[PDB]
């Protein structure tokens, strides 16, 4: 896989971020995780965590996997990186997202994220508490 540039337009919630990619605006949905909706327990915390991470970053990148690049709603499906740190990993490691929506052929970083989830779960962090 390869990283490509993008720029923040707007943090939306824990696992969706509006970004300018190839010069066009689009809502990205993070591959391989599920954050709580804003109205659910840990939702505002998840939104807050993603917001800070993307807003504070000097450099945002997107990394499509080997399969589907858009979902049925027109959202882009990618891993997102903030100054080289994967957003998914950071969220999962903090117990603010679950590994989720693991579909065949768009699952390259599954085991990395599972490892992080196991460590969050061990520490009984946030969703795991
Ligand atoms: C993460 C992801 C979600 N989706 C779709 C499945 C879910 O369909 P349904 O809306 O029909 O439940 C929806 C969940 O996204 P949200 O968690 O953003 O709601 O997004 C994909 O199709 N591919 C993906 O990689
Ligand atoms: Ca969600």
């Amino acid at each position: 896989l390869h990283k490509e540039p993008a720029t923040l337009i707007k943090a939306i919630d824990g696992d969706t971020v509006k970004e300018m990619y190839k010069g066009q605006p689009m809502t990205f949905r993070l591959l391989l995780v599920d954050t709580p909706e804003f109205n659910e327990k840990y939702g505002p915390e998840a939104s807050a965590f993603t917001k800070k991470m993307v807003e504070n970053a000097k450099k945002i990148e997107v990394e499509f996997d080997k399969g589907q690049r858009t979902d049925k709603y027109g959202r882009g499906l990618a891993y997102i990186y903030a100054d080289g740190k994967m957003v998914e990993e950071a969220l999962v490691r903090q117990g603010l997202a679950k590994v989720a929506y693991v579909y065949k052929g768009n699952n390259t970083h599954e085991q990395l994220l599972r490892k992080a989830e196991a460590q969050a779960k061990k520490e009984k962090l946030n969703i795991w508490s």
